[PDB]
């Protein structure tokens, strides 16, 4: 044929079956648009930022009247099953169908499907699941055969398939994705585009933001994820938060998919994540949404105003600039740098909201090795984005916000830093609460609490040493049975700690009715748990405070110890130099039956003598003093050596600063020996001092203060939403 | 031309200059043998064990009367300078020249050079230093041009050059290797053979033992390293130990090359290694030689009787057999498995001798990162060979030794295991000696020794934590300035420890003349240092007890802590799975000026419909219950996961067992708290207990007992040698 100005663009038909199905939808089979009968394949052979320059287009811009996209739903996928992708697509099509049935809308209506463009971006053709390709092909958005690797000695970077389908998923069973095309389906503009090389997930967003977003010029860019099924109208509810111009990015609630009839609650790891997510979306997102800066907008379900992110925010997201600390480690916070650069944008008053009435059930890990590896990225990004946000807090005052909002933002950044400092010292805080609570009960009532205080300290020491060693030089999949054992041991430690607290609390009552432990029950059961329960109730979602709350408590020591140790030990995912330099090729010999071969060799006396003199002048012009500089590292081998140095100086600084607090409260590290020796000069060490009780009270009142601030934030969020509801009635 | 039975063999001439030089040597230029005028190049394209089978030969077997090789000197080299190789070659040619001038010999004489075959084996052609190639080419054993990469679609495994040279090195300056050919030179049968691929060092010995040793059938095989210059007659003295049939392997003294006028003694790291080597060859080699089993025969200078190692010992050395502990990890002890399998050989009474009068100065690391990486292999091999030797000690009694020697060997194995147990607990032993000595001086005399006991404990804790973290997840070359700082800090700790010992020793004397510390001076200065001095003196080599003995003491804490921590943290040199699976190739498009290209595409309704149904039956026959088993690891990624599990279970077991002793002597780990709490039940902790003094005395009397056993062994060795000297007068 002929290509489209240096671009391979083939406009092929779909199939007889799909055409018949689509024709059943319309009242007249003759009047079927030109978008449902074809599937335009393009071979993009350039960078995403050069898409418009290299004359690559999409089908939305080639209509007689160009379509103005209002939502660009972006579904990043990689090796996900057809059930995970089908679950995400069913939510999108339910949202589009809901957004078409609306009547009292100035944006949505009978022709609302032309404003949404669904853009599935798979990460590598070699890694995509064949069942996912089968599902996309059954939707009319993928045909086998047109996947050319190279176009005019230019490698193809992406294969872009686009087809406005009429097929909608209507049911996702455990093994079946039901695809009906009746009179009650809506068209979906599919733009499934899969890469050739697996260039991670940030590059998928680079393709969706610097690439197709530039051509589409959408208003909002909702970033879904493969496996994350939004609600019946959650994307529409998330889009409703952009009615006021100030919002330049919003996020919804992400729930946990508990399976058929809540079957996954039996898994203690899934139930713990359920409660953690519910608390994150009741106390963290609601509190941060009041100030106007949400720490992370989840990549699984979030929406950005395109105008808000275009420019400096996306510039630091993708490139972000030597080996400097804030420029070489900025990639740890993948999409958390996109939230800080939008709120703190020069001459722009952007804020981030959290939509309570827009949910999206996701798929969470069910196994410890898969759960630990996920939270390493989460913890590393959250730590590196909090350090970046606090250090660059002066950029709030260089933005276009008013003074009233700037003050709230700088108050929130201090609170976020205080939370970061609490989470940094959690390794020492848990050990000190455990060690003070199990020693102060062995002094008060002795009996078997004596040897139990030594058994559980040694068990802690062994489980923490082994976690440090298995995290620095071993993989979680290598040792799955030990990480589960460590989680079980820390759960036993938490059970013992709770028992000790209840015992010393009931004994204090029976001593008064017939102190550090007297106010220990109005600090962690009445001021902390009751506030969580009330916050969950006022959120109108209290059913997780009993279904999945014990598994969270029993697994919290694993969150503090196993999870943070592994996150801090694998900061940078090192690989070390692996090049394998190759020598210059030499000649070839291919003998015959008798073995005679060509003669092109050197036998001449002069020719041999010249080589001998060449090897004789090398020995004669060595010149040791002017020794050539030893070959210095490359960049990938020099850059790994810096990531290793940053990684190790973080573990050392995090272990030493946590131990300094343990060395001050419990007087370990020779501190007690030194104090006793001074008294000798002017010979015994006390077991428990007065610093231990003061620290215990302080570290359990900080937990109550954080819960109280989070409760106040949640209440303010709910009250403001209720007032915006009573005024829009 | 024509090849030699499927083998590329070219018999080229050398050069006009070399022929003239050789002709100057002979009285008549016409009567020059055929071996000095040619250089037979061969292209070996097979495994070393198939060398004879695939009709590959050497020049000694093609004479009219085949030459019987008596010594096969094997010089393994890899990327070494031309000075390092020239230094090794000068010693070999001095030895050959010494072995020709002998007259009262039934093996050596005017034609003794026909029995020695020097076999240089370089490890990779891409890595060999071009100046080393220049030096070999100037010796007439390498010509550029004949290095074919493949012979009849069969990759060339080695390029074998062989030429009996007449050129001898007579002086090695800092940058010049003097090559004269006068009337006082001896021929050297060179067999320089370099590989194509860098297959490590064990494969070089596989080529030298299963390969050219099979063809040559030598009596002795001396293993040198490029850079190790033997003495004027050290190889002859080493060969002289094989006169008695019992010896099936011998080794000489390895010294340190201190440079021109002992310039390298300024380096404290070189001076420390000097003393360590001196003591190793005065107290370890001499003591072990009496029993008849030397723990390691150094790869830099050792000799094996060919018939002694030929068979089961070499089979274990090279292949040595699942993931079993003694079969998967036995490669850690590279050549230490060759020593144990020779002494404990079925129906063979082989013993290993140590030759005092055969030395070889070597090149030692001058920088901390290079010194740490070398000693990792040494420590790991010595630990894995001691565990193997002790566990398989029953194989001594299944060998052909007599009962008297079997009893001596089983007595030696228990002593070697006791030394291994001491070196395993050195991490705790040093800390306990340091902590007991700096606390017991702060109680006795207070003053500034109080805060110094806490500063130095915290300094130790920081330097040990940082060494553990920098060893598990960082490379020594990445952090060179920190390892030097850690060595300096441990040297300061040793200076303080020595000061504390001297202080408390002089105070005890001034208290008695006007106890754990009273006998502290007759345990570590009179029973340990005096025995070292006397052993060095009776060895007739005492000059290192003063030149390089302070730098050894100041660097011993680094040997105990930095060196062992790094060795135990990097047991297996992991790399983790790095494969990068590739997808199937797709089509190609090459457009023309107008962009028209060939049409071989699918447009047919049936052909598209068949693909659509193919992607519709994949979505229809998912069958989740009969789910395909998840793709299990390969072998290189499954074998790394086992080396990681063995590596981590060694660090955990080595840290926990060392801390148990610290938890028993100092009562840390809640032991003191638990002891005080029992007294509460029937409230203060003592600073120093009576267990600390008992352990201090025990751990400093074990040091004296080991030194006494080593002194007795050295004295017996010297006395036996003196009696063998007075009888052979
Ligand atoms: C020999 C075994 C080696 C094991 C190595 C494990 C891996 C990494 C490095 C660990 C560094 C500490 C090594 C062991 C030191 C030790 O067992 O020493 C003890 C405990 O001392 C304490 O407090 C210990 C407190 C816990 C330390 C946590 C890890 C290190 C964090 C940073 C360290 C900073 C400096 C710490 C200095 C101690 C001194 O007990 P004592 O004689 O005072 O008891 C008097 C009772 N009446
Ligand atoms: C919060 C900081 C975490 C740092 C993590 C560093 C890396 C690896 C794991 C280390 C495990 C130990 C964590 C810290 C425990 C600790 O600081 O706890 C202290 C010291 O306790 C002791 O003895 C400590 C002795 C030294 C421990 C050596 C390393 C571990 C060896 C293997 C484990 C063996 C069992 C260890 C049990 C502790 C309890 O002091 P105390 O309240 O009794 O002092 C009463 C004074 N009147
Ligand atoms: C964890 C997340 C979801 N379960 C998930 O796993 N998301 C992946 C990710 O974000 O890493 C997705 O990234 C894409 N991906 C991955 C690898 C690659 O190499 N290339 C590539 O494109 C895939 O779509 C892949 O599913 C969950 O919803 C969630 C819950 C709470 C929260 O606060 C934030 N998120
Ligand atoms: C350390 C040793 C010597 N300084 C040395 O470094 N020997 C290397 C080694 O044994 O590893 C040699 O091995 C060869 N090699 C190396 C890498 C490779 O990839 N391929 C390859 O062939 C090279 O000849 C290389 O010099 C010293 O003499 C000594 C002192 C005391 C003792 O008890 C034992 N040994
Ligand atoms: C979570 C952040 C903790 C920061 C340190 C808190 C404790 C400070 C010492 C308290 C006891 C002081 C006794 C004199
Ligand atoms: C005086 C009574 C002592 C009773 C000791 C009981 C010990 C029980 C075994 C250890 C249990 C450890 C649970 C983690
Ligand atoms: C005199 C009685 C002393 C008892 C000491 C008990 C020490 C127990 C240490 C912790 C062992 C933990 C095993 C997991
Ligand atoms: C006293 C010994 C304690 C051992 C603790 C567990 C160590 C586990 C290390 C990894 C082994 C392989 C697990 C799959
Ligand atoms: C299929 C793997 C399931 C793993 C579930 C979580 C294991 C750890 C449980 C920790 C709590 C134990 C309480 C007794
Ligand atoms: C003062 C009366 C004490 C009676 C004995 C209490 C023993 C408690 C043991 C708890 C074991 C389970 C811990 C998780
Ligand atoms: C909050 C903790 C920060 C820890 C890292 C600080 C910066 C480290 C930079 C290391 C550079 C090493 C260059 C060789
Ligand atoms: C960063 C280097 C180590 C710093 C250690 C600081 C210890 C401070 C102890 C203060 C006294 C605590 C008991 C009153
Ligand atoms: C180097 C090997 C050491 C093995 C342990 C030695 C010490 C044993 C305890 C000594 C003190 C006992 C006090 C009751
Ligand atoms: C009562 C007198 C106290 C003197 C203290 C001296 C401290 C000197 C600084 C720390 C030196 C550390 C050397 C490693
Ligand atoms: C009452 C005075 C207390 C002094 C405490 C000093 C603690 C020192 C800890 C060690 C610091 C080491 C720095 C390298
Ligand atoms: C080249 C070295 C880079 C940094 C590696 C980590 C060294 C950490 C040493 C201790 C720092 C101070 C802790 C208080
Ligand atoms: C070129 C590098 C030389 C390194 C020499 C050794 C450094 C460590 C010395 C330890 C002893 C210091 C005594 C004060
Ligand atoms: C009993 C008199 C004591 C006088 C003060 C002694 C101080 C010693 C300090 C040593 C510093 C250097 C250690 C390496
Ligand atoms: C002397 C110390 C020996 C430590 C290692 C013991 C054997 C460990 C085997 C681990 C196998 C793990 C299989 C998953
Ligand atoms: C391997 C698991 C831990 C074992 C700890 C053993 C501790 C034994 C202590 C014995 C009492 C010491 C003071 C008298
Ligand atoms: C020289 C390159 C920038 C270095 C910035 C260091 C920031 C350290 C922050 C520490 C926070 C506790
Ligand atoms: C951020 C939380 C750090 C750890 C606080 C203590 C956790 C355990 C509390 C147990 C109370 C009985
Ligand atoms: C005086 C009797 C006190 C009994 C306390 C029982 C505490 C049980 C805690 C269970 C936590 C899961
Ligand atoms: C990052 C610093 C952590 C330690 C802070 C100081 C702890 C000691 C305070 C002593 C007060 C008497
Ligand atoms: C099952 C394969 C062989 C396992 C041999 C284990 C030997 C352990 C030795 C431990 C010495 C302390
Ligand atoms: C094998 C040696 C282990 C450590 C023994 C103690 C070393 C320091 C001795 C200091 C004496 C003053
Ligand atoms: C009473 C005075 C004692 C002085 C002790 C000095 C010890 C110096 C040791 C130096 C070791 C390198
Ligand atoms: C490998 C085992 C190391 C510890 C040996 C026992 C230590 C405690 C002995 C207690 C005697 C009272
Ligand atoms: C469904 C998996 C249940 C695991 C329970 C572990 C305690
Ligand atoms: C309207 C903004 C309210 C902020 C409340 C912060 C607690
Ligand atoms: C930019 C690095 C320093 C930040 C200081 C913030 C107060
Ligand atoms: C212009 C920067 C003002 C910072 C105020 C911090 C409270
Ligand atoms: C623009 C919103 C202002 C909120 C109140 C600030 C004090
Ligand atoms: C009273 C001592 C009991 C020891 C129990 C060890 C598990
Ligand atoms: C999934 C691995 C289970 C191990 C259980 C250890 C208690
Ligand atoms: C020749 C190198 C001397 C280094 C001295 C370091 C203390
Ligand atoms: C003749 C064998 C002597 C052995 C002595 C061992 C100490
Ligand atoms: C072969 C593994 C066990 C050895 C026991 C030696 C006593
Ligand atoms: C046949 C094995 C005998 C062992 C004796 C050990 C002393
Ligand atoms: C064969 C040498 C024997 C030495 C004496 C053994 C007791
Ligand atoms: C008397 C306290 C001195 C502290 C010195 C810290 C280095
Ligand atoms: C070779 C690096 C020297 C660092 C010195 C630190 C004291």
């Amino acid at each position: 044929f002929k290509l489209w100005n240096g671009n391979f663009v083939f406009d092929s038909p779909i199939s007889k079956t799909l055409l018949d199905q689509y024709a059943t939808t319309t009242e007249n089979a003759n009047t079927l648009p030109n978008e449902f009968k074809f599937m335009r394949y393009q071979a993009v052979t350039c960078e995403p930022n050069q898409l418009a320059e290299k004359n690559f287009t999409v089908r939305q811009l080639k209509y007689l009247t160009p379509r103005e996209t209002e939502l660009m739903l972006v579904v990043t996928m990689y090796n996900e099953d057809h059930i995970l992708l089908g679950r995400t697509l069913k939510g999108i099509m339910d949202n589009v169908k809901y957004m078409v049935k609306k009547k009292n809308s100035s944006t949505w209506g009978p022709d609302a499907w032309k404003k949404i463009v669904v853009c599935i971006i798979s990460d590598g053709r070699s890694k995509i699941n064949e069942r996912s390709l089968a599902l996309l092909s059954s939707l009319g958005c993928y045909q086998d055969g047109f996947a050319k690797d190279e176009i005019n000695e230019k490698k193809v970077a992406m294969h872009v398939y686009e087809h406005t389908t009429m097929i909608n998923i209507t049911n996702i069973s455990e093994s079946e994705v039901s695809l009906e095309c009746n009179q009650g389906t809506v068209p979906i503009q599919l733009l499934f585009c899969l890469k050739e090389q697996n260039q991670k997930k940030i590059n998928s967003h680079r393709w969706a933001f610097e690439g197709f977003a530039e051509l589409l010029r959408p208003n909002i860019v909702t970033l879904l994820d493969a496996g994350t099924m939004p609600g019946k109208d959650s994307i529409y509810q998330l889009w409703r938060e952009f009615r006021n111009p100030n919002v330049g990015g919003a996020c919804g609630e992400i729930r946990t998919d508990l399976g058929k009839r809540f079957v996954k609650l039996l898994n203690p790891l899934v139930a713990s994540q359920n409660f953690e997510y519910k608390m994150s979306n009741i106390l963290d997102k609601t509190t941060e949404s009041n100030f106007g800066f949400i720490t992370v907008l989840p990549g699984a379900f979030s929406a950005y105003r395109f105008e808000a992110v275009r420019g400096q925010p996306l510039q630091k997201y993708f490139y972000g600039e030597g080996f400097h600390f804030f420029s070489s480690n900025m990639y740890l916070a993948e999409d958390r740098i996109l939230c800080f650069e939008v709120v703190t944008k020069k001459n722009c008053n952007w804020i981030l909201k959290y939509c309570r009435s827009s949910y999206a059930s996701t798929d969470v890990p069910e196994r410890v090795p898969e759960f630990i590896l996920q939270r390493r990225r989460w913890l590393n990004g959250s730590f590196f984005a909090s350090v970046y946000s606090f250090c660059h807090f002066y950029r709030v005052w260089s933005s276009g916000h008013n003074i009233g909002r700037k003050l709230l933002l700088t108050v929130e950044f201090f609170y976020l830093f205080f939370n970061t400092l609490i989470s940094w010292f959690s390794l020492s805080s848990f050990f000190l609460v455990f060690r003070i609570l199990t020693v102060s009960i062995a002094l008060a009532y002795h009996s078997a609490f004596n040897v139990l205080s030594v058994i559980f300290l040694w068990l802690y020491g062994i489980c923490t040493l082994s976690t440090f060693i298995l995290s620095l030089g071993n993989k979680p999949k290598s040792t799955e049975k030990f990480y589960v054992l460590t989680c079980v041991i820390f759960a036993v430690m938490m059970i013992y700690m709770i028992f000790c607290s209840i015992f010393m609390s009931v004994k204090s009552f029976q001593n008064i009715l017939k102190t550090e432990a007297f106010r220990d029950i109005v600090i962690s059961l009445g001021s902390t748990y009751c506030l969580y329960l009330i916050s969950s109730i006022i959120y109108l979602q209290p059913w997780h405070m009993l279904t999945s709350f014990i598994q969270y408590i029993l697994l919290s020591p694993s969150y503090i110890n196993v999870l943070n140790i592994y996150a801090f030990c694998n900061v940078h995912d090192l690989s070390w130099g692996t090049k394998g330099a190759m020598a210059n090729p030499l000649g070839k010999i291919n003998t015959t039956e008798d073995g005679t071969f060509k003669m092109e060799v050197l036998v001449s006396s002069s020719e041999i003598q010249a080589n001998y003199d060449k090897y004789l002048k090398v020995l004669n012009d060595f010149d040791p003093k002017s020794e050539s500089r030893p070959t210095e590292p490359s960049y990938d081998e020099k850059k790994t050596g810096y990531y290793a140095n940053v990684r190790s100086l973080v573990i050392i600084f995090w272990v030493i600063t946590n131990f300094i607090i343990v060395a001050v409260v419990l007087e370990t590290g020779g501190i007690a020996d030194y104090i006793a020796m001074k008294s000798i000069s002017t010979a015994e060490i006390p077991l428990m001092t007065s610093k231990a009780s003061i620290y215990f009270n302080v570290i359990l009142w900080l937990v109550a203060l954080s819960a109280l601030i989070r409760f106040i934030g949640c209440s303010i969020y709910m009250i403001v939403r209720f007032f915006k509801k009573v005024t829009f009635r």
